[PDB]
This record gives structure tokens, sequence and C-alpha cells, in this order.
């Protein structure tokens, strides 16, 4: 109360919303509220990340409430981490469910960041993280037919959309469970982009999605597009 007033003044934590989730100072709290996986929360600790970042700090919470979420804050902040320990406590184990979460970012580049900060932080989880690249596309590896043990995605809109379209389908989205998308300030200025994102989230059509916008600044489009399309949204800023 006082302590999360504190947590939300000194940390420019901004919040709108309705039935706000408390943020976490620590990340020990996780292991005593939500029972995180003793690897992960192991892996996340001798990373040196000895406490979460303000965005994690009411981010995550946000997200393992299973609330749509617009999140912001600066280049810099820990917005990857933010977004990927929920997804995987919400996941809990590897599963051959084909994928259950999708990350959605700008750049082959900055996709392949978020796979390795991924496949670094689940060390010895068994998750499975991919990116799907061209040979893979043409091999139809993640394919409906194919064996399923694949947990979460990492790709671009461009990519995504070249799968879905493809005939028949080179995925199936009907597992997933979480939709982020990272840097959609960006996104949102360089297409267009808003169409393609409404096709994918139609495939993505498990009772459980839920989704996410991740961007670098509080911006006015991606405001008004998320308070007009999530539902019943969140939206968590840190001030500078
Ligand atoms: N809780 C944390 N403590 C210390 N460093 C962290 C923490 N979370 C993330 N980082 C580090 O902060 C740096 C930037 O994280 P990143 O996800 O790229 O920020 P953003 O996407 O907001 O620009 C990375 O080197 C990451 O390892
Ligand atoms: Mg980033």
């Amino acid at each position: 109360s006082m302590k999360i007033n504190f947590l939300r003044n000194k940390h420019k934590i901004h919040v709108q919303g309705t039935d706000l989730p408390d943020p976490i100072a620590t990340f020990q709290q996780l292991d005593q509220e939500y029972k995180i996986n003793s690897r992960l929360l192991q892996n996340i600790l001798d990373a040196g990340f000895q406490m979460p970042t303000p965005i994690q700090m009411q981010a995550i919470p946000v997200m393992l409430h299973g609330r749509e979420l617009l999140a912001s804050a600066p280049t810099g902040s820990g917005k990857t981490l933010a977004f990927s320990i929920p997804i995987l406590m919400q996941l809990k184990q590897p599963a051959n469910k084909g994928f259950r979460a999708l990350i959605i970012s700008p750049t082959r580049e900055l996709a392949s960041q978020i796979h390795r900060e991924l496949i670094k932080i689940s060390e010895g989880t068994g998750f499975r993280i991919h990116m799907i690249h061209k040979a893979a596309v043409a091999a139809k590896k993640f394919g409906p037919k194919s064996s399923k043990k694949f947990d979460i995605l990492v790709t671009t809109p461009n990519r995504l959309i070249y799968l879905l379209k493809q005939d028949p389908p080179g995925i199936d989205l009907a597992s997933v469970e979480w939709l982020v998308v990272d840097e959609s300030d960006k996104l949102f200025e360089d297409g267009g982009f808003r169409d393609q994102l409404a096709s994918i989230f139609l495939a993505c059509t498990s009772h459980k999605v839920r989704r996410a916008m991740f961007s670098a600044t509080f911006a006015y489009d991606v405001e008004q597009w998320c308070k007009l399309n999530l539902d019943n949204v969140i939206s968590v800023s840190i001030g500078a």
C-alpha cells in the first residue's frame, strides 16, 4: 500500500486501467506469489539481474494476471525480460502443442536478439524457442503436419504473414496464448502493419489468447489503437 505507492512513485511507473495488479518489488516475490520454475529464477539471478527494472516490476504481474497490456519504456529498460518471464511462467513446461507464444519484432536483427535472450534465460528448462528461417519455411518444418514439439516463436510481421498465407498454411496459431508486439511504435510508423496485425490476431483462435504491445515511446496511435482494439487494456509507462 505505502509499499506499493512507493514502488510506483520512486520508479516512475505510470499506470492506467481498471483492476490493476500490484507491481512486484523483487524477483523473489515471484517464487512466493506465482511459484516460478526454480531453474528459471536461478537463471535470472545468475545473469546478474538482481532486481527487476521498473517496466518488469509492473509489466510482469499484468501479464501473469492475463491482462492485455500496452507497455512503454525507453530503450535500455529491460522490455525483453518484461515479456519473456511471464510467457515462460504461463507456459509452465515445454509441450508438444505447437507454438503457444508468438513475439513479433520489426527486423531479423531485433528478433535474433530476443531469441538469444530467451534461449539464455530458459537454459535447462527444455523450452524450444525458434525463429523460422527461409530453409525451414521451404521445409515446412513447423507446419501443422509436423511434430509440434516447439513452444515459442520469435519473428517479423512479413515472415509470419508469409507462413499464414502459404497454401496450405506453413504455421498454425491455434494454441498461441500470448501474442507480443515488440517495438510497436516503430512498426506503426514503418507500415499496413495495422491490417497485418488484424489478420495475425484473427488466426490466433485460442480461448486463452492475450495481447501485449511493447514500445519505446508512449505514442498516440499505438495508445488509441490499443484502447480501441485490446480488451480492458492496462497501460504502463515509465516516466523519464
Ligand atoms: N532486471 C535486470 N537487471 C539488470 N539488467 C537487466 C535486467 N533486465 C534486463 N537487463 C539488461 O538490460 C539491457 C537491455 O535490456 P533490453 O531488453 O534490450 O531493453 P529494451 O528492450 O527496453 O531496450 C540488457 O543487456 C539486459 O540484459
Ligand atoms: Mg528491446
